[PDB]
DNA sequence: GCCG
DNA sequence: CAGTAC
DNA sequence: CGGCGGTACTG
C-alpha cells in the first residue's frame, strides 16, 4: 500500500540506523518494529492516543512522533553522536560488527584506508573490505537469475532430478537483491547427499566462486556454504552467495526461512510460541518438555496452516 | 525500544 | 568463551 | 522485569 507517515518514518530510520551500528540491537528492533508499524497503518496518524494504540508504537515512540506533528523537526537527530557516520563505514565491512567497529574507532581509525594499513583482519574481514564497494551495491534482479542458473547448471551435471530455487528478496519480487541465497534439495529424499562438496568443486574450477567467507556450514543435515561469486564477462562485479543444500522433509520451512524477510520470520516466531511451537529452517515444533516433536510440513501452506494463519504470498512478506 |  | 552472521 | 530464536563457525 501507501505510507501515509512518510514524514514520520524518514526521520526514525536515520535514529534505528543509529542505534543499530552503536551496538544498541534491541532498542534499534525496538524502532524497527514501530518504523513498520507505521508505514502499514491505514492512514496518517495525528495524536499521540492513536499513535498508542498501534502496537509497536508505546509512550517513548508516541512522544517522538507528535513532536514531528508538532513542529516537523525531531530534536534528537541533532545530538546524534559524531561517530555514528564512521562506525556505519566500519560496520558494511562483512565479518565486522559494532564491538569492532567500536574498537576500530577506539583505536582512532577514521576511514576504510585506516584499516587497511593500521588493523589487524580476520580472513572473512579482509574478503570484506576487499570487495566493499562492491557488496554495498544491490544488483538488478535479471543478474540474480543468472547466478541461480549458473548454480543450477552445475549442480544439474551430477543429478538431474535435483530442484534449485533462489529464496530472499528474489523470491519476494524485489526488483534488486542485495544477495543471492540458492536452496538445493531433491524430491526422492536422498538424491540431495553428495552433492554440496563437488558442487562447490565445480563452481570454483570454472571460477566461478571467487572467494570463501564460510567454507562449510553443518547443521543438521543442511549444509550451507557463504561465499563471493561473479559471472563471466567484461564488467561483472562480485556477488555475495549463499548455497544451502537441504533434505526434502525440510524444504518447506527452508524455504519459508530463506525467503525471509527477517523481520516476518521474526514475527513467525513469536506467533509459533504463543501456540506453544518453534519454528526454525528445520521444521516446526511442538515446546520443549528432551526435545520437541517435529510436526510435518510437506508446504509452505502446511506452515501456515499449522499456525492457523492465512498464508501470505512471498511478495507479501516484507516484515 | 515495546510486550506480556 | 566472544563476535558475527544467518 | 525479562524476552525479543537457536545455532554454527572463526579466533
Ligand atoms: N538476524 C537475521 N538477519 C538477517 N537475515 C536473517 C536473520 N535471521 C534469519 N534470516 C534469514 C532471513 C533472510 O531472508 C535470510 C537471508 O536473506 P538476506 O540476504 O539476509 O536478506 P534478504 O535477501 O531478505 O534481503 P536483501 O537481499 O535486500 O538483503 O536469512
Ligand atoms: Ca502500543
Ligand atoms: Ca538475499
Amino acid at each position: 500500500a501507501t505510507n501515509h507517515n512518510l514524514h514520520i518514518t524518514e526521520k526514525l530510520e536515520v535514529l534505528a540506523k543509529a542505534y543499530s551500528v552503536q551496538g544498541d540491537k534491541w532498542r534499534a528492533l525496538g524502532y524497527a518494529k514501530a518504523i513498520n508499524a507505521l508505514k502499514s497503518f491505514h492512514k496518517p496518524v495525528t495524536s499521540y492516543q492513536e499513535a498508542c494504540s498501534i502496537p509497536g508504537i508505546g509512550k517513548r515512540m508516541a512522544e517522538k512522533i507528535i513532536e514531528i506533528l508538532e513542529s516537523g523537526h525531531l530534536r534528537k537527530l541533532d545530538h546524534i553522536s559524531e561517530s555514528v557516520p564512521v562506525l556505519e563505514l566500519f560496520s558494511n565491512i562483512w565479518g565486522a560488527g559494532t564491538k569492532t567497529a567500536q574498537m576500530w574507532y577506539q583505536q582512532g581509525f577514521r576511514s576504510l584506508e585506516d584499516i587497511r594499513s593500521q588493523a589487524s583482519l580476520t580472513t572473512q574481514q579482509a574478503i570484506g573490505l576487499k570487495h566493499y564497494s562492491d557488496f554495498l551495491e544491490r544488483m538488478p534482479r535479471e543478474e540474480a537469475t543468472e547466478i541461480e542458473q549458473t548454480v543450477q547448471k552445475a549442480a544439474q551435471a551430477f543429478n538431474s532430478g535435483l530442484l534449485c530455487v533462489a529464496c530472499g528478496s528474489y523470491r519476494r519480487g524485489k526488483a534488486t537483491c542485495g544477495d543471492v541465497d540458492v536452496l538445493i534439495t531433491h524430491p526422492d529424499g536422498r538424491s540431495h547427499r553428495g552433492i554440496f562438496s563437488r558442487l562447490l568443486d565445480s563452481l570454483r574450477q570454472e571460477g566461478f566462486l571467487t572467494d570463501d567467507l564460510v567454507s562449510q556450514e553443518e547443521n543438521g543435515q543442511q549444509q550451507k556454504y557463504l561465499g563471493v561469486c561473479r559471472l563471466p564477462g567484461p564488467g561483472r562485479r562480485h556477488r555475495r552467495l549463499d548455497i544451502i543444500v537441504v533434505p526434502y522433509s525440510e524444504f518447506a520451512c527452508a524455504l519459508l526461512y530463506f525467503t525471509g524477510s527477517a523481520h516476518f520470520n521474526r514475527s513467525m516466531r513469536a506467533l509459533a510460541k504463543t501456540k506453544g511451537m518453534s519454528l526454525s529452517e528445520h521444521a516446526l515444533s511442538t515446546a520443549v518438555v528432551g526435545p520437541g516433536r517435529v510436526l510435518p510440513t510437506p508446504t509452505e501452506k502446511d506452515v501456515f496452516r499449522l499456525l492457523g494463519l492465512p498464508y501470505r504470498e512471498p511478495a507479501e512478506r516484507d516484515w
